[PDB]
């Protein structure tokens, strides 16, 4: 038993180096750190989309191939690479993905954890478009 | 027989030749060898990290990246448009568009009968770039 039901991808970091060429393709991203298992999902392959690259909704492969991920309910922050429970600043992730969330009128949710939040740039909660609501509080 | 800059006939020729040397201001004589269209000056770049787009990013078969210097607005013969082709000119048109939204210019197309093929639409962003046929 060596078969997929979708081609798969242990990290971000291999779906953005494999040079994807079939439009229309569904893989799956086990997981968006390599292992964790958290942030993965099934991306569709686009050749024709222009959209800018966020490292979480909208990936841009190395060859400049966009895939978009399929999403069913709120952003979560570890679909843009935040992990629980680390020493590294997690501010810029969830700063990106709640950009995301606020561009789509959505919410994001963010895992059952502690972060890190360090730098200098505050995040602008726009209400009108999008909240940050933490997993089961 | 003397050059100012070093000389490529083809997209193809330059992409094979190893470009190793950052800075290198190099010249492309046309995109099709001897129809003399898209050609231009090209720096060489080690440490660019652009994607490569076959027309003002180029990735040399050994990696290195040659980046166009362009001056106005981008043409689509800069990408590998071919005039009056019986080969479907809209790849070579939606990649020439997409880099030219990317940094806000707008596309110019030669005078020419251009074949759009296969079924993948140009989504034109009126924010970014248009489409503009050269004297009409």
């Amino acid at each position: 038993g060596y078969s997929v039901e979708y081609p798969q991808f242990s990290s971000m970091a291999k779906l953005k180096a494999f040079p994807h060429s079939e439009d229309g393709q569904l893989v799956r991203l086990l997981s968006w750190h390599e292992g964790v298992g958290l942030g993965g999902g099934l991306f569709k392959v686009s050749t024709s989309s222009t959209a800018t690259g966020n490292d979480g909704t909208v990936v841009v492969a190395s060859n400049g191939v966009r895939l978009l991920r399929v999403v069913n309910g709120p952003i979560w922050a570890d679909m843009f690479g935040a992990l629980p429970n680390s020493d590294i600043d997690s501010m810029p992730a969830v700063a990106a993905a709640y950009a995301y969330a606020a561009s789509v009128n959505t919410d994001l949710y963010i895992g059952v954890a502690t972060y890190k939040f360090k730098g200098s740039t505050p995040i602008n909660v726009d209400p009108s478009r999008a909240g940050i609501i933490g997993y089961q509080g």
